[PDB]
């Protein structure tokens, strides 16, 4: 129980993760199917929740919006800019500390980043802070630890995934209907669906059709893995019609 193995085989991994090994990526060979096993075995609630079709329609839910966060596709590249994910492992862009200081709960070490790392792009002291502590890493100290390890790579973004940040629920919860909108949520046409897992990861940029761009690029893998998979996307897909999360 929490091999995910039976429901996504190294094969299928392969063949959506299609071009991260190409000459055009830039973490080639880092991120591995056997990498991503491990890392799954510990969130056993992550991919085994619900019947078979929800199970793998999570699964495509996780890797779409992943697959956006480090793809390296754009119009005309070979085979369709929705097989490029996983090309980057790291922002490309690392001038910036990502040091906030409002309701400061977690230190910023001196002379550390905290730019984007990993599948979800992870970022800013507030997320390496409570990832660090439920995974047992140090990554305040040493946050580069999240882009030199491919299970820790994946293990940050799988703790997004399952973890909630109020007022916004788990992307986890969305993805298995375990998630009771509030009455806000509904009146601002945040209904559950993918177009909510969007809004969680970067709405406050994204959604109310602020990025339209960059939600159908989430949308493009998410579809294609869902057709892999054999199963349905489901409704309010998109956020243009929804407020971000605040
Ligand atoms: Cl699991
Ligand atoms: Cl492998
Ligand atoms: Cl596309
Ligand atoms: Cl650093
Ligand atoms: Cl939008
Ligand atoms: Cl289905
Ligand atoms: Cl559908
Ligand atoms: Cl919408």
């Amino acid at each position: 129980f929490g091999d995910l193995s039976g429901i996504i085989s190294r094969d299928q991994f392969y063949k959506m993760l299609k071009h991260m090994n190409d000459n055009d990526c830039h973490a080639v060979g880092f991120f591995t199917y056997d990498a991503f096993i491990t890392a799954a075995k510990s969130f056993p609630s992550f991919g085994n929740t619900g019947d078979l079709a929800m199970r793998k329609k999570e699964i495509a839910a996780f890797f779409g919006q992943t697959s956006h966060e480090t793809t390296g596709g754009w119009s005309g590249a070979p085979d369709g800019a929705n097989t490029w994910g996983y090309c980057y492992k790291e922002a490309i862009d690392k001038s910036d500390p990502h040091c906030d200081s409002n309701n400061l709960e977690w230190p910023c070490a001196p002379g550390k980043f905290y730019y984007g790392r990993g599948p979800m792009m992870l970022s800013w002291n507030y997320n390496y802070g409570p990832c660090g502590r439920d995974l047992g890493l140090e990554l305040l100290k040493n946050p580069d630890v999240a882009s030199s390890d491919p299970v820790i790579a994946f293990k940050t973004a799988i703790w997004f995934w399952m973890t909630p940040q109020a007022p916004k629920p788990s992307c986890h919860d969305v993805i298995t209907d375990q998630w009771e909108p509030s009455a806000a949520d509904i009146s601002a046409g945040r209904l559950p669906g993918y177009g909510v897992i969007t809004n969680i990861i970067n709405g406050g940029l994204e959604c109310a059709g602020r990025d339209v761009a960059k939600v159908q690029d989430r949308i493009s893998f998410y579809t294609r893995y869902c057709g892999m998979f054999g199963v349905d996307p489901g409704s309010n897909i998109d956020c243009d019609n929804q407020r971000p999360f605040n």
